[PDB]
């Protein structure tokens, strides 16, 4: 029925993205990964990769043994200086000093994980002790150093892997806490028994034959990527819940009218946010959303399925058929679905990035956020208060070298090696700048995150102050003007709080001209011989009464409670208030902006914002609203 | 006659840029980096931005005092916490953990020098004594941690050095050890006297409102790139001498007659390497093009350098103070657009001297192009078991194509900013990075090349010590066992690593040309199997012996590089700093006799032998003919 | 003093780029194109690779003949079908069918007059004969064939030249009028005395052998680009104009303080115009417009000189060097100073582009532009005129393409003719490039110049309004209200025409609620009893008056005449005009913006801005006004 294979690779394309998200998540964090060789996930290589003492172990399945014995004797029966040839002048790499020229020590770990499950599926004809071997290595987090530069996509930078396994006078490992190992201290605190390892033939080939550093990469690089357009799918719906935009433009209608899947799940997911909120045109960075991320998040889905079967495939060369008693040549080391796949990521990320610097731009503009204060300022002056104008420039820095990085790698191959290479993918060296998009997404995604709760916390004060105003004005209206107090308190529904408060009773401010005008227009309708008496009391009441309503709120104790603790996107606004401690800012305090990013920023490092980022979706049924 | 100041520019670009390159770095070794405001150079940007303890330190001519106390005092006259909140509100960076998301300390001492010397014109209104701490700060080496990203071309960083200057809560120092520093802790190492500085109107605007960041970075870049590009016109030199290429190439009337004058001095650089060659006793394109092909990416380099030594002289406040007609000038000159442009355009001639050096590297590991030089210039007598630089050859192409990546230009990729206030940007320091990391990647092509031109020369040396050994011992056995003049010919013709692993294999050349010589001579045989067997007992102990005594030592003819003009690079690569020939007998990788050289290439070691290379030439080509 | 020609190189950008723009054109238009192999100039590649029928013709110099003749004799001395056979398979370039795959014929010209004028030298072994006869190809406007494709900087396309003059089968040629010629009818139309030529030893390679499709279309593109860049600088000016910008921005103490000469001359220019001009902070597309331009200028400039040298230049191999009775093989083929220049200065064509895209999109928008109408609407119903809200969308398109063509070309170079080329320019191409980006500058620079003289307009319209409002709110304020009328004409003064003008006296407009206010505030220091009638008054004359002065106007008869006449700028407004008959776009007329923007786009094609321009400047000194 499938005997291309695209049946089976379309089977995995079916159910909800957030679904993947959520089991991606669920077995990242389950505490063993058993590599059978055919089960490798972009989670699993991401929980490998992670060097902060989660406790994940990796288990060889015994199944797989079997198979990998047969094609080693193989060899052997078939038939070693070659072997230690072979990864002398594959040292080609060069470190130099510091670390900016060494692959980071978790893409270390993620190609070692990813090299092991190339090697259980048993073509390769390398002997499982050396397979267990590389096992220690992870569990005791001992990590060989690696070369960053050297691959067209892995000889130079693998064979610093075997370099480690056969004691290489030049090898190196970085211990659990960064201590510099010898290949013999490396094996004593790793516990891998016996002395180094006698390369057999071929097994010098199963080790840096393979696309495991770029696969490794590419995993973990997807596994954040993953979450982000999550992330960005969520952050678009409180975007709109701040900006009080109109929530039609996730009708499904609309998105189920183009079939595309994408755009539909992620109109239905910011329905779903908004279905359950308190709170010409709207423009295209809130209304085309959905339409802009949908095939970002097919791409980001479509390359990840790509990936998880290279970190399931044999990539290295030649494979040994046991079955039937011949070695067979071919090219699996050429690593062009890591290429495109991180090629195609990359650009991904640029247009989401791309639309979160078009969304917080709306945001921190007083022309288009409908009522916010420009730069979301927070503080009583703003001319001593510019809130987030530095954070904009920041982003458009973010967004601009993110546009950069969205160029292609693999269209600059070189004809290689003698030009035996006349083609090869450069899937690393495209990860490298995928991971390089992810980190700069994680910088804009903090900022624009701190942002709304700006927002937030300004529509609070807006809703509280906006009903002080109304109380006060009504109250001098009754003592004085005794269908007038009527129209007089329609003016403070319709003005914005923040064009006035800062200072109510300025006669430049639309406050008191409006407030005026419609005195005048009922008085032509003595309501003029008044004014000047309304514009007394309220010139004497107004004022104190705005800071008491706004110290009572800073205070703890609003007249009327933030609307957001009764709004589905609570937990992430909740996540970065309560649980990280972000805290309003204002110009009247000394903390920057920065700092309150540092702490968003380091926590979306550490992986603590999946959980209140799905917890906001954590009662949705998969499924649009009924049209 | 110069009223818009082209001519001065123009005056700039005279002389050799070899002579700007030597000027540079003489005036890179001065121990004191006095600034004035006028004569910051790239070199003394590069010197001070270094953290190697070479002692430099930063002197404040005393005659730009006055304009600056003048537009100062006039600011002061014509009136606080407007400027707390310009530094808090513009500390909007991320610094996260570790340092991959901060600017290195270098780069940092870069944008602080900049930064000093575009306030001391006197038309920036802030105060000496600020200028005088920032001194204070380089020469303790006390340098403020600042964000690598945030900026679109530097209200973002530079307001991390004034929250330095200030003492904000959250500004972090670091010493010269790498010690984390409280604001507190920085001005005592400093030596600062007074506190923190309550900076006064414009005094935060001086300090946000320049370029320094991307300029004072792009100097940094410029200093290696201008090195780079004379390392890589010897180079194609050296690799013209061990490939035994036609030096016609060189002939100036070829290069006269396009007037190109970096393709000129190229040529001309070249020509005075292979006109003082020892091995003086068609060619494809990375050889006889080079001339050509660097040419061009010199004067891009050398344009780019005098762009950014004249923005690291200006002015970027903004406004500007002229005590003269006594008013504020507002303008733009914080628009770092010289900084963006100069940077793209160096970036994308990095990229093109890499992919020359990537096509060399491949013709001189190839035995299809490097005349008569092993595959992968093997050094093993088992070629087997001793594959050279196959693999540096694969990171070379690594090496190449992300260099090709980093070509694109970052100035295309501008966005509307800051409520569309900045709705043009130059992005200058972001395009300073990439091209600062097209740099670096450079220094590992050029690595990895030198290191491999120096196997090439030594298997060049190889090659002729035995070549005079078949030569003799052939000699031998035909004025014993009988013709002569063929048989010797037939020696200085073939190449010796077509045979020389194993002389008297019958499926090699040098006992079969010999076979076929001896029959030529016969048809116009019975003493062909005598003569062989007579060979074939006495050349493999001759080769052994000849080669064995080149490892010890003692050759029979010596390196002819030692008579070259390119010897002094040869010398410091494997003799001062103890790279060592590469061979498949011995455990020694390829990476390991890089990394000495790429740490002596990072530390400014291949300086001095590089000019040394050039040091007797007069600057100009030798006659026609 | 200058023996690696460093100095000569500096000596020739001296002087301001204005005049080289001025000598430039001077040369352009002259009527004979003299070849002696070392004064050709871009303007003169220009001028020949019209085929507008300007009348151009060339002249070889007899200076030259006797160093042709020589190198030739040398050849035939030291020594066919070897040069039959090398424009036989150099003949690998494609044509299809159509033009879409053919080298423009005005590029062809470009190459056919660069490939004698590097011939000339006298260098290259080549018969004056030959030399002879592509110049009557080009004096008949005899055009061979050529593809578009098949070069890396131009064996192929050189060949089709080679081709033509040997009488290939497969040559064609184009005829004045576009009609395909053969071989014979092409030298019957041109005079070519006698037959098709034998090509003799090193001819073929002479013909073949060098970079003058690449530099030709390069220089035409330079031409090109350096009249944009002036018109860049005047529009900034102009653009500063309407925008009422504050001129110190060209205050020559902000540039002489940076020292870049493109940019003292950029702001020099624009400091010229609004010296002259009867017209939070400034934003950056017009405060920062001299920094922004001033590289671009400089790289414009220097890329010239570049491809000047490669015009005069012998780029063909071996050199027959007489003198010294050897030929000298080398590498003077290799384009490289065409890829570098064409890439440089395609980047600086996108950044003029984008500081261009940035001012238009002040210039419509009412928030940034200072009271002009949104869009730079001009009909009496903002509702039912839209003005230049379809060509902003275009000017986004333009930009953005721009941005995708200002990527190099350079950093693409492949290892070619079994790797015997493994580096080469790609000149030609890059140049095909940066033409295309001149072309799309071209239509921005269309756009945003008539969007400049419709803002012209509209300030010459709120002048007028301004005036006919002043004198009715006057008039019935001295009928009624009879300190108090000097206070509501500051009102008018204050107030932006264009946020009331399409209905003077709607009571939700700004003048007739800031003119009440006015009234108010006197009444509460019977003045209120007499402001219904105020308002009844003036509804009934203010509209009747707006209405007239503006039919007066639009009549030809305004009451104050266009400021514009009494400009600097004038020639270019006088220009899009009166001499084009570009008319003023309002939505109560048929026409549309678009065939407004084809009588500037086709003229500007023509060169006829040229002239305009410069009158703009004729009367600069070259030297900035004294600080
Ligand atoms: C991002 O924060 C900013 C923005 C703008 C400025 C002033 C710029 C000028 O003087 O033209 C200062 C700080």
């Amino acid at each position: 029925e499938d005997p291309l294979y695209w049946g089976i690779a379309a089977e995995a394309m079916t159910g909800s993205h957030l679904d993947e998200v959520k089991k991606m998540v669920a077995e990242y964090r389950k505490p063993v990964v058993k590599l059978g060789g055919e089960t490798l996930t972009i989670s699993q290589v991401a929980a490998i990769s992670a060097r902060d003492g989660s406790g994940v172990t990796v288990e060889l399945s015994e199944a797989a043994r079997a198979g990998v014995k047969a094609s080693s004797d193989w060899v052997m029966d078939s038939m070693g200086a070659l072997q230690k040839e072979l990864i002398r002048f594959l040292n080609a790499g060069i470190f130099g000093n510091g670390s900016d020229n060494t692959l980071p020590h978790s893409a270390t770990r993620a190609a070692m994980l990813v090299r092991i499950n190339t090697l259980l599926q048993g073509y390769s004809g390398i002997r499982f002790e050396i397979l267990e071997a590389i096992t220690k290595f992870l569990n005791q987090n001992i990590t060989p150093c690696l070369p960053l530069r050297g691959t067209i996509t892995d000889l130079v930078p693998l064979s610093y892997i075997a370099g480690l396994l056969t004691g290489r006078p030049n090898s190196k490992a970085v211990g659990p806490t960064g201590v510099i190992l010898s290949p013999e201290e490396a094996f004593k605190l790793a516990g891998v028994e016996g002395g180094f390892f006698e390369l057999q033939p071929k097994e010098g080939l199963a080790l840096v034959n393979g696309t495991a550093v770029g696969s490794g990469m590419a995993s973990m690089v997807l596994f954040e990527a993953n979450i982000l357009a999550v992330l960005a799918e969520v952050m678009s719906a409180i975007f709109a819940e701040v900006m009080q935009g109109k929530p039609e433009f996730t009708d499904h209608l609309t998105h189920k009218l183009k079939h595309h899947p994408g755009q539909i799940e992620a109109a239905a997911i910011m329905e779903h946010i908004l279905d359950g909120s308190a709170y010409k045109q709207d423009r295209y960075a809130l209304r085309t959303s959905p339409q802009w991320l949908g095939p970002q998040i097919e791409v980001i889905r479509s390359s990840t399925k790509m990936i998880e079967r290279e970190i399931n495939s044999v990539n290295d060369n030649p494979l040994i058929d046991v079955s039937r008693n011949k070695a067979i040549h071919g090219g699996n080391f050429q690593g062009t679905p890591i290429g495109v796949s991180m090629d195609n990521t990359r650009l991904a990320i640029a247009a989401i990035g791309k639309l979160m610097f078009a969304q917080f731009s709306e945001l921190v503009n007083d022309f288009y956020n409908n009522g916010l204060p420009s730069n979301l300022s927070g503080g009583r002056n703003p001319s001593l208060d510019y809130g987030f104008k530095g954070a904009e420039v920041a982003m458009a820095s973010y967004c601009s070298e993110l546009q950069f990085l969205a160029n292609p790698v693999t269209n600059h191959v070189q004809s290689a090696e003698q030009h035996n290479q006349d083609v090869n993918s450069l899937g690393l060296i495209s990860s490298r700048k995928t991971s390089e998009a992810v980190e700069i997404l994680k910088l804009m995604s903090t900022t624009f995150l701190v942002g709304l709760c700006q927002a937030i916390d300004l529509r609070h004060l807006e809703e509280n102050l906006k009903s002080t105003v109304k109380n006060t004005v009504s109250s001098v209206a009754k003592r004085v003007l005794t269908f007038c107090e009527k129209d007089l308190l329609r003016v403070v529904d319709r003005e914005y709080i923040f064009a006035y408060i800062d200072d109510p009773c300025s006669a430049t401010y639309p406050l008191m001209q409006k407030l005026r005008q419609t005195l005048v227009e009922h008085a032509l309708k003595s309501i003029f011989q008044k004014i000047a008496t309304f514009e007394d009391e309220l010139k004497a009441l107004l004022p104190k009464e705005v800071e008491s309503a706004r110290a009572a709120l800073e205070s703890g104790n609003p007249a009327i409670p933030n609307r957001i603790e009764e709004c589905r996107s609570y937990p992430l606004y909740k996540f970065v208030r309560k649980e990280l401690g972000t805290e309003y800012l204002t110009g009247e305090k000394v903390t920057s902006p920065g700092e309150e990013f540092e702490k968003v920023f380091i926590a979306m490092s550490k992986g603590e914002i999946i959980d209140p980022l799905l917890e906001s979706l954590e009662s949705w049924n998969g499924a649009p609203l009924p049209i």
